[PDB]
């Protein structure tokens, strides 16, 4: 087997990456894309050494693989420790879609999320925001984008509290149950949310302003053809199946002023104007805002 | 020796599974039948290796078997990881039977669940939905079909919340008390439910629309001969014992318009009509809908 | 010597048992008596193996016994898995005794439960139902008969919920507080209940019909001599102790039509008549019904 | 060395005792004295074996000693299981002292409890019932006698329910919070209650008769001398000291009819007569009743 | 053989630290800056030893490094023991910023915390206070400044209890979950807090006075231009963002009397007056107070 | 071999200690000072053994050190068993201080605690009692004096329960998390408590008298000059500092009647008179009382 040459190559890779990491850890952690790439490369080298050890029974290969796993673990631990000491995080981009039941919010949100995660980085991931009745985050791995379906189904005050905690630039600790997950932090870039409620928070809620100002895009949706069909021919499934289109052109979307809390233009401070929009335009605006915030956080 | 022959066979099988996983993973997880076959093959190879190891004590044999077990576990973990990060799931098929007490709903539900599980896949398995007194999902193993009896017995609103959560195409994390089951999800293909309440949810409930649209087949059951005999010959066990047939002829079934909530054909949006049905026709329709949805999920 | 032949016999027993299990696991689990007998034989084998291992001291016997107990545990685990995969259980036989205070319902119920447990299976056990202030089932082990000493004392509607849950053929999950007890279900064959209330449920309760149909035998008890003795000469302990009898002749028993809720013969659907009865006749009838149900559940 | 010979001796005793447990499980679990002595000897043997193990240095003797320890552990577990499988328990002897404040019934109750505990078994323990504030029983240790001070106090419905639960011959399970405390029985033999209430339960309580029948000795206590001293010489400490006596002769006690609930001799069924008594007659009668019940249960 | 020479130098440094520690543990404990520098040097040396051990593979270097780290751990444990027995600590300096939402409290607080952490020590760190949903302090590493964002968002009274416990000179033990972190204490020097509430505690609170006196600098903030722009042009993101400045000139700050609880000058024991302040005046005053307290504690 | 001679001398000293303890178990277990001195001597022997092991590690020397540490462990286990088997242990002296907020109670309490610990024994330690947020005692080391601050801040009921449990003369077992700590006894001579609430318990507490009787010294504090200044100059911090003297002469201390619950002299048994006191006078009286209590416990 060509074990010696691959071992030498991975040795060179790990040593050069070790020195590179040791150089400027502070700027590296403030550079999100570079750090993510470095972690991915470390994982690739680790799994490659693991499989190389697995397929060979030579004790020398096993010892070398153990040494390389030791080195890679040390580097990953040092970088993770530097990242935990940070005192700020980027402010995530939050999109919240409100509309009647059965019109297509969930599948549109899935499309938006995948497009965004691809745009931020090739190989980006989508994660799940645990909902009420689950109080820990042990399924979380720090993905680029997060999905939150049925926000406000029941217990909307707790939904507001979670949203205020995570939609911010101040660091945050997350409750976990497993021993090795204690002391985890929320470091995702974007959040997409679907709800049936009339807004982010109730109009009599104490923290109305704090939660409303944290939503970057607040979209209100309808679908006239779906609703008309369901109204005139109840129980007919083929017609309704015909009312939906593969480019989401059945959804009619309006956008509210940044910081609003209903579909009439009211914000906690003044009155603005609603404006029509589509799903491509929303994707373009969201991508632009994400890149802008990323650049300004790098320059911070 | 036959032992080394079986060892070579299982080595070839694990090599085939490894190369299949390495080639493509997203297309494999998007193909539910192929992924399940993959899992079955890996489980059978693991069990055969374990029993063969137990039947002997040769150091070389145990070493080879432990290495093979490690490789099998690695492949299984990789597939599990790929499935955990899916952004969508197939929408389950949900049947809810309402009717007066004592007439035979639970038996019909078990018949339907067995046949459905076998038709979806040879060796289907049916599982249990925890009821309102149990708040954790330990004891769920990703079953093809799930059975849920006494829906709305005391706490119909928590049952409504649970049903809305699980019946969807949005991935979901379940609450479990063991550490090793932490952050697991719901991946079932159908749910069969029996009820004594007038419908899926109260007419004054807030999430009436969201809950009703998620019910695929709403069946209303009666049994006139049984009710007559237990009315005119109370306390007589034998006359009542004689009113049940081994093919469910005693049950008389009506089907409501998809999205309704009562006997008279009312829906949240319109006013449709009822339709007489039988248990076998209902089964054929459920199989047809399950196949349609599975093909669409594989394509999308 | 004795150890060699004993371990050879144990090996033969375990191998033939493994063959039988592999052959007809499903038949066994559907055949209650055979499954119970095989489980008891496995318990005997494990106990004998551990005793023999402890008695002697040398590597050969200890290693052989360890392997044997491991294989026995694997067989028991596979059988338990198959038993947990079932879609149905046998409907338990339920007896409820209602009468005025201080006449001897508890002693009679213990007599009945002991006789029933002995008849269902030589060496059967009797367990306890967590009454009302304990919400967990961590003492439950899967006994033949269950004893419910007070029912409806302080919260009768919660008692009705629990009785509806456990008196069924649908598989059930039990709430437990220990880690190793998570995902436990109810498999007992008979339930004897003593009460101080008018009937199984309040007359205006909402689930009267569901809970009253599930009581096989509803007995109303009295003791005219005891009541006369304590009404004419209050405070006399000697006369009271004189009143009772070792053969339970002091109790007079009436039987209501099945599905009734009071002692006037009323049922939720009709109106029957009351019958006289005794403890021995009750025991004979209950054994007959239990064997009938066991045979019919097995023959499927 | 000598460690051989001694081992033989001690181990023989172990197995010897095992024999008298194997053939007499019913008797040992029936009578508390024999089982208590058996446990005492078993733990003495375990301590002796630990001492020998720490003293000894031969691998063979420590192997034998740990084998003996395992044998002791399994025997103790068997005894515990047989005890936990009981379908009945001995009925407690319950004394209730009804009297106004500032007469000295708490010290009298402690004296009675101590003498009873010594009589029932030498060097017995005395425990405290949870004080209507903790709903769990974590401190409980199965004491011979239980003392309940200030029964009632505006929370007498819950106290009535608790007394009905514990004063019985049916097995009971207690609510706890610790993992190892789950599923705990009740095993005490006598209860002494002191209260200011006018009886065991309110005259309108639903469970009046059931609660009244379980009280063995209901004694109404009065101290005319102390109340006279308070009337004549308020704030006089020397007179306060003078009124009390070391022999409790200052307490005037009326014994109520068996099963009564009032100081006028009223009973839920008839009318009786109050009698005069004292501390020593009460203690003698309690001891006699306890011995009667204990032997009756032992032979059954 | 430079590795041996550097290892000998490290050993000499370890011996120097060992002899230094024995000088006076009590005074070194009293001197916080010296203790922090000593621990920093110790951990840096140990990390260097471990890294150079990882670089090499010969037994000699690893053995020498194990001995050196054993000495290092001995010293670290001795100093930890000395530091754990103290009966007093120093009072942290507490800054609390109160103002309307969205004006820049969190970013100003981050600025202040960074500057103050560097001012206290060259290279000091900032850490995160656990919030109401997280229950354990496993992310705490004894950092020199602490951040607390969103104080009193949901449960203000629990926040008051926590702040009263941590702002004090009495030693405090912190709840945690990992075993090795059982029994660690709070040792930070400064705390920076932001809130939307109108003061440290609600006026009707039982512990108003105890909590108010523990806050050293209470600042009330307002940004009139930001409020004007967001009121006149609701939804104009660029116009609003043009109002924020890199020198925090947009935010106007008034300092309240030591011990006050609102912005009208009121104190629990009287009424004072408000004064104007800025970022740099706050920073200089906080540094002066911190240095004063550190010196006074040193002398004590 | 000087190492062998030193090890033999240490072993002979250990054996002498064992024989002295065995022949004088009662005195060692009773006299607190004797037990502390014995523990310190054993700790010194352990330190010498560890130093000897560092000096040499020959296999014979290793075995000798193993035997020495085994002897020391035997001594520790014997002492622990004797103390656990002890019927009772000396009860501590409680000094509770109450007063307005921010007058200097914590610093005075620390001063008094240090002085007491030094008086009772040279090099006497001081410990911190866990507060409400912590429920485990893993940081307890059997200190001479315990210090408790902010008693009754949030959990006055649970604080009262802990005060009743802790001052009792019966043996008490402490909760702990780590496996070794499990089985931890409480042994300490004095408890100094600083409070903001009036009196040890509220006037309506059912166990008011029982918890008051556990308090030996009850001090009420007032600092009239500090209060007047902070009333007249709310914001002047230097003026506030001017009022505190390094001899604690700014405090005014009153002492309440034995058993009292408030500062007006009222007692459960009547009423009394307050007295002036000072910190040194209180210290001398407390030392006298603790010495008398220890003497009477030892003499028996
Ligand atoms: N783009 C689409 N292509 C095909 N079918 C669609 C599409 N969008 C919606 N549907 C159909 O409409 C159903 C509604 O799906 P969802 O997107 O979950 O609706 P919804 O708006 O989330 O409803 P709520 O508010 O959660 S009750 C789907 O299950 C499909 O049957
Ligand atoms: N197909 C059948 N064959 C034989 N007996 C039957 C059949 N269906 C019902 N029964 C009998 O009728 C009883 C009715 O029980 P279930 O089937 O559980 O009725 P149900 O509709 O679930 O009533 P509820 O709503 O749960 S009270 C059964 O327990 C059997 O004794
Ligand atoms: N078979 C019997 N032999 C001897 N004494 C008996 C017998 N049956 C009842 N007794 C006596 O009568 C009492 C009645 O006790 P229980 O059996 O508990 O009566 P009960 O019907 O359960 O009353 P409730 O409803 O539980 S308050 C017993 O405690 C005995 O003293
Ligand atoms: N025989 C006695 N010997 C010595 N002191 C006694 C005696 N009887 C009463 N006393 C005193 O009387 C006091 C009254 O206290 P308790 O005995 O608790 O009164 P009590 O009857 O319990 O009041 P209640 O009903 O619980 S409020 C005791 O604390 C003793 O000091
Ligand atoms: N100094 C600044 N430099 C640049 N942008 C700023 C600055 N201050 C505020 N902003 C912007 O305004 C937003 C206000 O954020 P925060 O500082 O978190 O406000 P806030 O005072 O904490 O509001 P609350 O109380 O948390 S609702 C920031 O997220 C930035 O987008
Ligand atoms: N002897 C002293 N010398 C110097 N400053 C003192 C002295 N006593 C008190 N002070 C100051 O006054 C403050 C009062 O704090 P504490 O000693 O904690 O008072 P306190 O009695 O504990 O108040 P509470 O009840 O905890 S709110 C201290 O933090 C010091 O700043
Ligand atoms: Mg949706
Ligand atoms: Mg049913
Ligand atoms: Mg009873
Ligand atoms: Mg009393
Ligand atoms: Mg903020
Ligand atoms: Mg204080």
């Amino acid at each position: 087997d060509q074990t010696e040459k691959t071992l030498k190559d991975i040795e060179s890779a790990v040593i050069d990456m070790e020195v590179l990491s040791s150089t400027s850890v502070t700027q590296l952690v403030r550079d999100k894309q570079s750090a993510r790439a470095y972690m991915a490369i470390l994982d690739n080298e680790e799994e490659k050494a693991r499989k190389l050890s697995v397929r060979n029974a030579d004790p020398h290969v096993v010892s070398s693989t153990n040494a390389l796993i030791s080195r890679i673990s040390m580097a990953r631990a040092a970088l993770a420790k530097a990242q935990a000491e940070m005192t700020s995080r980027m402010r995530p981009v939050v999109i919240m879609m409100c509309g009647p039941p059965g019109i297509g919010k969930t599948k549109a949100a899935e499309h938006l999320a995948k497009r965004l995660a691809n745009e931020i980085r090739p190989g980006g991931k989508v994660g799940l925001v645990p909902r009420e009745a689950v109080d820990h985050w042990d399924g979380y791995h720090g993905e680029e984008v997060m999905l939150w379906d049925d926000y406000g189904m029941t217990k909307i005050q707790e939904d507001c509290n979670k949203l205020q905690a995570i939609a911010d630039s101040a660091p945050l600790t997350l409750n976990c149950d497993r021993i090795e997950n204690k002391g985890m932090q929320f470091v995702s870039d974007a959040i997409v949310i679907t709800t049936n409620a009339p807004g982010p928070a109730p109009v009599d809620f104490v923290n109305l302003g704090p939660v409303c100002r944290r939503v970057d895009f607040l979209v209100y949706c309808t679908a006239p053809e779906v609703e008309h069909t369901r109204k005139v021919s109840p129980g007919d499934t083929t017609a309704l199946k015909d009312c939906f289109k593969p480019d989401f052109s059945h959804l009619k979307m309006e956008l509210a002023p940044q910081g609003g809390f209903d579909n009439q233009g009211n914000t906690p401070f003044g009155k603005g104007v609603m404006k029509p929009t589509t799903i491509n335009r929303l994707l373009i605006q969201a991508v632009a805002l994400t890149m802008e915030r990323q650049d300004e956080f790098q320059l911070q």
